[PDB]
């Protein structure tokens, strides 16, 4: 019978949908920092490169934090499938805003649209994949690996296409390609979804009961009021700069798990997530810095004179696709969950330790071979194969899905503070210090 790589034919619709969404996101991410660099150079954007780097991180942190609202709203209010649709619409509008002939004024608007939009699409498109299988179907694990393979496939071709278009035609044309990428995703999703997806997910699966509406409304109103109240207090005492707001968003992003863990002999299990969560946060911190710190390194310290330097952002998902057939075989030919989160952290630690070598050996005033980043990403992706749901083979909801991206949000929130420490003069110290600390903790948190 007809399948998509052994999976229900509905996976391909979700496959292509998320592939084109990740295309739009990572296509934009591949040049957004360089764009901010450009806006500063022209004197249009009045921030430092350190703040611009910090923005890239807190943006990423808010993107995956936003998913928690989206997962909840779909399950209880609007539905999984309309959430994906309207999520993509906002994403597309976000990229269109950047495509418009404006400068720094369009940044915030674009960022908010994509944050909100991705919050709706990302956890729900991931949830709809599990809806293709009944409960005890062995293929479910394989279906997600294919799905993540599509995530990285879009993450691979996006910098290559968008980055090249940027260096030939300009940023606005490049950002318009990202919008088009999402537009393609909507088309395939809308028409393909009607054919392959359950109509059951056009309505919420856990609809708010009558008595539940007001408590939720009070909870939300108090949260927004308090947030606004904090903003007001900040503006009065003078804490109203851009890094000030990043600090606030950082604390909020970090306080949410702290309060979530503090919420929850069964308690020894909960305490046993604490080091696993830390290992995850630190790993995705290092991993997400590829689009910031490594992107900075690529542009400043690497000879990329015969190709767009944004193409280095294709190295991350390339290795995931390369490692995929091996690990898929490796797990069938052959480690606990805490170990994989530790060894994965050690590999990420080694990816930074390696990057300290060229500056220590050759100095930082010159340029080095692309192979250093290639090797560095090879190491960090090697550990990602131990965390990310790929290389797998032969039930839940949207909110619990979001909880998974929550460790990446804390990592980037952590990055929003840490990436400001990276520059030309601290290169060797930054890499070696944070790489060594990550290996040590990787060795500490496995025995712990
Ligand atoms: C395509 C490589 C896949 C190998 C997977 C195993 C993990 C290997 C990591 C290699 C460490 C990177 C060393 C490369 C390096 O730093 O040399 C650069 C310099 O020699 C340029 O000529
Ligand atoms: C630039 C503004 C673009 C606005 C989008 C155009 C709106 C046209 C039709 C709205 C359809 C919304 C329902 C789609 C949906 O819920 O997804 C489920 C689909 O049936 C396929 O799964
Ligand atoms: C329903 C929305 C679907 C539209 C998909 C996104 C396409 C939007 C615009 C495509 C054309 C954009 C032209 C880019 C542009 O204005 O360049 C101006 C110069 O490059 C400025 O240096
Ligand atoms: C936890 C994040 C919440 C994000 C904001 C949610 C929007 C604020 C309040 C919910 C809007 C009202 C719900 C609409 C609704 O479906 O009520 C109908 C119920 O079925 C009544 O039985
Ligand atoms: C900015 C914070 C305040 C945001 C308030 C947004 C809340 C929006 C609507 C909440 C009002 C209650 C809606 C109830 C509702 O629509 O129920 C539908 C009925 O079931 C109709 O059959
Ligand atoms: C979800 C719980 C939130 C609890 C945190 C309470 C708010 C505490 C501090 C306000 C946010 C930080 C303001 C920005 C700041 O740190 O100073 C700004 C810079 O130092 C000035 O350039
Ligand atoms: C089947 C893999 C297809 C290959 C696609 C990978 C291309 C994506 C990004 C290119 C990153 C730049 C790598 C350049 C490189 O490794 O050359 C190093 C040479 O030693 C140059 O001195
Ligand atoms: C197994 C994968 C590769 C692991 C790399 C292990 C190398 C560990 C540390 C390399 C960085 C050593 C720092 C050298 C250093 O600090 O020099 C100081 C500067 O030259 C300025 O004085
Ligand atoms: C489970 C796979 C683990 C793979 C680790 C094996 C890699 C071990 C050490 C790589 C260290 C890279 C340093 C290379 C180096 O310093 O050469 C300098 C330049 O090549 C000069 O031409
Ligand atoms: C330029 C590529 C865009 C073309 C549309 C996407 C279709 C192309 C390739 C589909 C590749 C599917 C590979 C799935 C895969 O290998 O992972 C499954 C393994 O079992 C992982 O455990
Ligand atoms: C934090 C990671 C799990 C995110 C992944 N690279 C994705 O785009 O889905």
């Amino acid at each position: 019978g007809k399948t998509f790589f052994g999976q229900p034919l509905g996976l391909s619709t979700l496959f292509m949908t998320e592939m084109w969404e990740r295309f739009s996101y990572y296509g934009m991410r591949a040049i957004l920092l360089y764009y901010m660099w450009f806006l500063i150079s022209t004197g249009d954007l009045h921030i430092t490169r350190a703040t611009a780097a910090s923005i890239m991180a807190i943006y990423a942190s808010m993107v995956y934090l936003s998913g928690t609202i989206g997962g909840f709203v779909a399950d209880r209010i609007i539905g999984a499938r309309p959430a994906v649709f309207w999520g993509g619409v906002l994403i597309m509008l976000g990229h269109i805003v950047l495509a418009l002939p404006f400068g720094a004024s369009a940044l915030f608007g674009s960022i908010i649209l994509i944050i909100i939009g991705t919050g709706f699409l990302k956890p729900n498109v991931s949830t709809l994949v599990g809806t293709l299988y009944d409960e005890h179907d062995r293929r479910r694990d394989a279906g997600f690996s294919i799905f993540v393979f599509g995530i990285n496939l879009g993450a691979f071709i996006a910098p290559l296409i968008v980055g090249a278009a940027q260096e030939a035609a300009g940023y606005h044309v490049a950002f318009s390609l990202a919008a088009i990428g999402m537009f393609i995703g909507l088309l395939v999703y809308y028409f393909g979804g009607k054919k392959t997806l359950d109509p059951h997910y056009l309505r919420p699966t856990d609809p708010l009961a009558p008595e539940e509406v007001k408590p939720l409304l009070v909870k939300v109103s108090l949260a927004v009021a308090g947030f606004i109240a904090i903003i007001v207090v900040m503006n009065l005492v003078g804490w109203n700069s851009l890094p000030a707001y990043i600090n606030l968003l950082t604390i909020v992003a970090i306080a949410i798990p702290v309060f979530y863990f503090a919420w929850m002999t069964e308690h020894l299990r909960v305490v046993s997530y604490i080091p696993l969560f830390i290992a995850a946060v630190l790993f995705w911190a290092i991993e997400e810095q590829g689009s910031v710190v490594l992107a900075t390194f690529a542009a400043e310290r690497v000879d990329s004179s015969w190709f767009p330097v944004s193409w280095f952002q294709s190295l991350n998902p390339l290795f995931i696709m390369l490692y995929t057939p091996f690990f898929a075989w490796l797990w069938t030919a052959w480690p606990s969950s805490p170990t994989k989160f530790a060894v994965g952290l050690m590999f990420a630690g080694l990816s930074f330790l390696l990057m300290a070598i060229p500056g220590a050996l050759y100095g930082t005033s010159g340029k080095v071979s692309p192979l250093w980043l290639v090797g560095s990403w090879a190491l960090v992706i090697l550990g990602e194969m131990l965390i990310s749901p790929v290389g797998l083979s032969v039930a839940f909801n949207s909110q619990m899905m979001s909880m998974w991206f929550l460790s990446s949000s804390v990592g980037s929130a952590l990055n929003a503070q840490l990436v400001t420490l990276y520059n030309a003069k601290s290169e060797v110290a930054y890499f070696s210090y944070f790489g060594l600390g990550s290996v040590v903790l990787g060795i500490v948190l496995v025995f712990l």
